[PDB]
C-alpha cells in the first residue's frame, strides 16, 4: 500500500492473544478490555522504553464496541470500559507520543459478535479518522462471499485513503481467502500495508514451529512481493507471556526479524520478566527486523532436524538464523559453509560474523572457504549478522 | 517388589533425555556418554545440593557397553569410554555418598544395539553385584515374545535377589506387553521397584501433556497398585534442559508429586538456571512426592480446559493440583468448594491451606464450608497443600 506508511514493519502492542474478548470488569476489572486497560500499557511503553526500542503503535483488537451503533448509525466504543471514548483514548495516546490502533470487521459482525462493518465502509472509516486513530487491523469473519471479501478489503483501503488521514491498513483478506482460493498477493499489496497469512497465533510452541512451516512451505509464493509498504503478517509476538521456554522466545524473535515480520507484541507490560523485556527490546535484533532495504527472508536449507533462513540486509550484510528442531537431547551442532550463505556473496572474499542470539559473541572472520560450526539448543535459534569485508 | 527398597519413590539423575547414545567423544566431548560424564555429575551432585535434596542415584542409560561381551562371557564397559570400568566408577561414586545405577535388556540386544541380556540373566546380576551397582534399569526392546518378555523380567528380578546384594529393579515390561495384550499390574509389582508405562519422554510441552492425559486415562488401572516398594514409573523429570516454560516445568514437577512417581533428573547439573534447581530442590513439594503413605494421586476433575487433581499424604493431609489446559490468553480464575477436596476429609472441620507453587504463600484457614479461589497460568499448575485442622483461626 503506497500510503507512505509503513516502510519498515509495523512496531507496537496488540491486545488479542494475551487479554483476548475479556469483558468481565466487575470480577476482573485489571484484565478486562477497558480503556484503563490501554492507558496502563500506553503509560509503561513510554516509561519503560518501549517507544525508544521502536514499538509506537497501541492497538486495540476485537471487543471494544458497544453492542450497537449510534443513533447515527455510527460505531461507539462500549460506555462502562471505554467511558471516555476512543477520541479521547487517542489524544491521550498521542500526548504520549504513541499511535492508536482499532479493530473492526470486513463482514456483517466481528468474530466476538460486535457490530461489523459491511455497509457501513465509508461512515466507519470516517469515524475511526475523526477519532485520531492511526491504524486499522480489518478482520474477515461474517462474510458470505469471496466476493463481498475482496470488495470490502478494497473499498475500505480506498475509504481509508479518502479521509486523507494516514491510517495503517492491516488486514485478513489472505488468510480468510485461502481455505477457496489462492491470494493474488499483488493485488492485496495493492491495497494493504500487511496481512495476514495464517491460523491465529496463540502461547505454544506448537503455534510458533506450525506458522515458521507454513511461511516455508509457502516463500515462493510470499516472500517476494514483501517490502517497505507491504508485509506478512505472522501475527503477535508472545515473548514474555507463559507457553514458551527462553529457548522459543529467542526463535520467534529471531524469525520474526528474518521475515521482516510486524512485530505487535501481546503480553502484559504491567508482568513481564527483565529477560523476555531484554529480548523483546534487543537493537541489534530489532534493527535487523526493520532494515530499511525492508528485503524478507527465506528459508536456505532444512534437513536433520535442523534450519537455515536468511536474510539480505541493507549494505552487503546478511542475517543467518539456525534453527535446532530436535525436541529431546541438548546443544546440537551444525557446520555450513559460509559461501553457501547469501547467495555466496556474503563472505566473499570474506565476513565478519557477530552472533546476536541467544547471546552477543563476535565470532570473527571467516574466508570464503571457511566453515561456520554452531551449538544449537532444541527449539532454540542462533541469529548471526554477516558483515562483508567489502 | 518386596527387597526392602524403594519405600519412597526413587531420586536420582539418568543421562538418556539430556544425552542420549552420544558415541562421539572426539567431535562431542563434553556430551558424549563416559565415565568423566559421570564422575563431574557425581561431583556436582554433592557440591550443588542435589544429594542434600534427596537425589542419590547417579544412573547410566544405554550405550555404557563395549561392542560385545569379554572371554569370560560378561559385558564389559566399553574400553575407550569407559577405561577405568564400571567397579572403579562405582567405587568413586559411592565415595561420594551417592549409590550408582545401570541398565541392561531383557532381550538379545540394547535398543541402542549393544548386548542384551538374554542367556546371561545370572551371570549379568552377579557382574553387577561385583561392580557395586545399586540400581538396573532392564529395557525391553529385541524381544520377540510376551513368552520371552515375562520370563526374562522375572528371571533377572530373582538373578539380582540371588546375589544378596540390595538392588533396585526398574523394569519397562508394561510398556512394551502393551501392542500384545494388557499388563497384569500384580504380577509386575509382585517383580519390580517400579516400572515404565508409556513412551519415552522427550524435551517438550506436549510429552508432558500426553503422559499426563495417558495416566488420567488409565488411573483406574494403575493408581491403587502403586505404593512402597513399587510405584508407576512415568518417566525422567526434564526441568533444566530447553523445551518447557517455567509454568510447564512447574506443572511437571508438581504433577510427579501428585503422582508418587520417581524423580530421576535427566539434565546437565553443570549448566543449570537457578530457577530451575530451586525449583527440583524445593524441599516442601519433594516431601510430598516422598510422603512415607506412599499412595499414589489421581485426576479428581476435568473441564473446560481445566484438570484437578489430588494425592492424599499422611496425617490427614492432601496434595490439591489445579493445571489450566488453555493455552492462550491470561491467568484463569479457578473456583471449588474445599469440602470437595480431600474426600470431603481434608477440610472438615477445617484445613489449612498453603499454596507451594507457583510460589510458596500460607493461605490461611478453610472451614469445611468454604470456597478455595485460585489462579492459575495457562499450562501452568497450582499447586496446595491442605493440613486438616480443629483450629478455625
Ligand atoms: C530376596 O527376596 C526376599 C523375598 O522374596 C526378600 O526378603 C524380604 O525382605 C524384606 C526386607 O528386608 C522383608 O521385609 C521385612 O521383614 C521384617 C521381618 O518381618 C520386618 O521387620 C521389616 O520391617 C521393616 O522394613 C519395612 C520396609 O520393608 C518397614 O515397613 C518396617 O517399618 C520396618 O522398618 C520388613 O517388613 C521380608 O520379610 C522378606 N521376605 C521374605 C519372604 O523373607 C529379600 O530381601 C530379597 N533379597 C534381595 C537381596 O533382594
Ligand atoms: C492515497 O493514495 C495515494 C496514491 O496511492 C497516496 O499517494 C502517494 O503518497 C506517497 C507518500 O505520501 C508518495 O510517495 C507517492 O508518490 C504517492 N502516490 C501518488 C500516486 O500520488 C497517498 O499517500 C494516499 N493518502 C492517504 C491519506 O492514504
Ligand atoms: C493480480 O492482481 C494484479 C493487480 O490487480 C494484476 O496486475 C495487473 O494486471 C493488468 C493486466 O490485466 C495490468 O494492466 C496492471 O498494470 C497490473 N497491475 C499490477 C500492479 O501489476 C495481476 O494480473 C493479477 N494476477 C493474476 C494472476 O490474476
Ligand atoms: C450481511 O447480511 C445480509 C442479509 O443477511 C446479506 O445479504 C449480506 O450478503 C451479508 N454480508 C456479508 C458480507 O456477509
Ligand atoms: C536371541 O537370538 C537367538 C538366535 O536367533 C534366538 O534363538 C532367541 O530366541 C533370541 N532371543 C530372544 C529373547 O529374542
Ligand atoms: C496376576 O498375576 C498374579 C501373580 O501370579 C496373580 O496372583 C493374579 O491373580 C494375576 N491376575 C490375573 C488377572 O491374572
Ligand atoms: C479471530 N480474530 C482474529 C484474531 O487475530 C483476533 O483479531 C480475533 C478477534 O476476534
Ligand atoms: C529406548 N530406551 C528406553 C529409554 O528410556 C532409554 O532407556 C532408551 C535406551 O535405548
Amino acid at each position: 500500500l503506497d500510503n507512505g506508511l509503513a516502510r519498515t514493519p509495523t512496531m507496537g502492542w496488540l491486545h488479542w492473544e494475551r487479554f483476548m474478548c475479556n469483558l468481565d470488569c466487575q470480577e476482573e476489572p485489571d484484565s478486562c478490555i477497558s480503556e484503563k486497560l490501554f492507558m496502563e500499557m500506553a503509560e509503561l511503553m513510554v516509561s519503560e522504553g518501549w517507544k525508544d526500542a521502536g514499538y509506537e503503535y497501541l492497538c486495540i483488537d476485537d471487543c471494544w464496541m458497544a453492542p450497537q451503533r449510534d443513533s447515527e448509525g455510527r460505531l461507539q466504543a462500549d460506555p462502562q470500559r471505554f467511558p471516555h471514548g476512543i477520541r479521547q483514548l487517542a489524544n491521550y495516546v498521542h500526548s504520549k507520543g504513541l499511535k492508536l490502533g482499532i479493530y473492526a470487521d470486513v463482514g456483517n459482525k466481528t468474530c466476538a459478535g460486535f457490530p461489523g462493518s459491511f455497509g457501513y465502509y465509508d461512515i466507519d472509516a470516517q469515524t475511526f479518522a475523526d477519532w485520531g486513530v492511526d491504524l486499522l487491523k480489518f478482520d474477515g469473519c461474517y462474510c458470505d462471499s469471496l466476493e463481498n471479501l475482496a470488495d470490502g478489503y478494497k473499498h475500505m483501503s480506498l475509504a481509508l485513503n479518502r479521509t486523507g488521514r494516514s491510517i495503517v491498513y492491516s488486514c485478513e483478506w489472505p488468510l480468510y481467502m485461502w481455505p477457496f482460493q489462492k491470494p493474488n498477493y499483488t493485488e492485496i499489496r495493492q491495497y494493504c500495508n500487511h496481512w495476514r497469512n495464517f491460523a491465529d497465533i496463540d502461547d505454544s510452541w506448537k503455534s510458533i514451529k506450525s506458522i515458521l512451516d507454513w511461511t516455508s512451505f509457502n516463500q515462493e509464493r510470499i516472500v517476494d512481493v514483501a517490502g517497505p509498504g507491504g508485509w506478512n503478517d505472522p501475527d503477535m509476538l508472545v515473548i514474555g507471556n507463559f507457553g514458551l521456554s527462553w529457548n522459543q522466545q529467542v526463535t520467534q524473535m529471531a524469525l520474526w526479524a528474518i521475515m521482516a515480520a510486524p512485530l505487535f507484541m501481546s503480553n502484559d507490560l504491567r508482568h513481564i520478566s527483565p529477560q523476555a523485556k531484554a529480548l523483546l527490546q534487543d537493537k541489534d535484533v530489532i534493527a535487523i527486523n526493520q532494515d530499511p532495504l525492508g528485503k524478507q527472508g527465506y528459508q536456505l536449507r532444512q534437513g536433520d532436524n535442523f534450519e537455515v533462513w536468511e536474510r539480505p540486509l541493507s549494505g552487503l550484510a546478511w542475517a543467518v538464523a539456525m534453527i535446532n528442531r530436535q525436541e529431546i537431547g541438548g546443544p546440537r551442532s551444525y557446520t555450513i559453509a559460509v559461501a553457501s550463505l547469501g547467495k555466496g556473496v556474503a563472505c566473499n572474499p570474506a565476513c565478519f560474523i557477530t552472533q546476536l542470539l541467544p547471546v552477543k559473541r563476535k565470532l570473527g572472520f571467516y574466508e570464503w572457504t571457511s566453515r561456520l560450526r554452531s551449538h544449537i539448543n532444541p527449539t532454540g535459534t542462533v541469529l548471526l549478522q554477516l558483515e562483508n569485508t567489502m
